[PDB]
């Protein structure tokens, strides 16, 4: 019940973070937060699947390069429920991106292409409330 | 040189608002916040001029359609300091856009074109910190 917001010139630099605060529709099959250069190049594609692509309550991360998906990293921790409010924070480190939830849960993804700064961010299926940088 | 963040798919419908928060450089001649359809069509171009084009500490507002600027509406209230943080909110109503300053100050600008929703937002010469919809 939505189409995601897109942000350009975010210019996220190593050692900094982006915190998204949003709301999950009560029939959301899954939602995604993409950090990259454009819709064909993602350093991180964070996908929380409620029931989608054969995944039920599972987090799938991956990168994309020239429209081609890399190898997925699945995560067991799934602190979400349809209709709730998400509060995610992404810290950019040259080696990895640390994802932290208000739940107290944390995990990282490895950086496969170091960027001097990250210019693009987009959301899907997530009704955005506020986006912040630090 | 120095523009900034551009948000697309903002989907601001009447009766809703967006609050921008950011940092003003210490040597800032002026900054802007744009709302509209794209880079050539602004329902509102909000330009706070510290010292620009003969306007010193003034606020100039205008609309733009197909790169052609419309009638400027100047304002004398200027609650901004260089090298400091700012926070502005824009409320969209089908007939006018209400602009409010952290200072309690407020004024409106007429909607010269009613859009079912407002798709685009961009900042120029203002360091982005956060954007919040309500
Ligand atoms: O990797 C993220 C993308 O995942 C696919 S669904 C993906 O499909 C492959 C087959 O190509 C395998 O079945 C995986 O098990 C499955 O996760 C999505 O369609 C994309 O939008 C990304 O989310
Ligand atoms: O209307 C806001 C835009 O104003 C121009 S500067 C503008 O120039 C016209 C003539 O071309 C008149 O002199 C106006 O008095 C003067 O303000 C800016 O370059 C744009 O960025 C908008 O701020």
């Amino acid at each position: 019940a939505s189409a995601g917001v897109a942000v350009t010139n975010l210019n996220l630099k190593p050692g900094h973070c982006v915190e998204i605060k949003g709301s999950i529709p009560p029939d959301c099959k899954g939602f995604a937060v993409n950090l990259g250069e454009d819709a064909s190049n993602f350093l991180l594609h964070f996908n929380a699947r409620f029931d989608l692509h054969g995944d039920v309550n599972k987090i799938v991360c991956n990168s994309k390069e020239a429209d081609a998906w890399g190898s997925e990293q699945r995560e067991e921790v799934f602190p979400f429920q349809q209709g709730a409010e998400v509060m995610v924070c992404f810290e950019y480190q040259t080696q990895k991106i640390i994802i932290k939830f208000s739940s107290g849960d944390q995990f990282s993804f490895p950086v496969r292409k170091v960027l001097p700064s990250i210019p693009f961010l987009s959301l899907e299926g997530l009704a955005f409330k506020s986006i912040t940088t630090e």
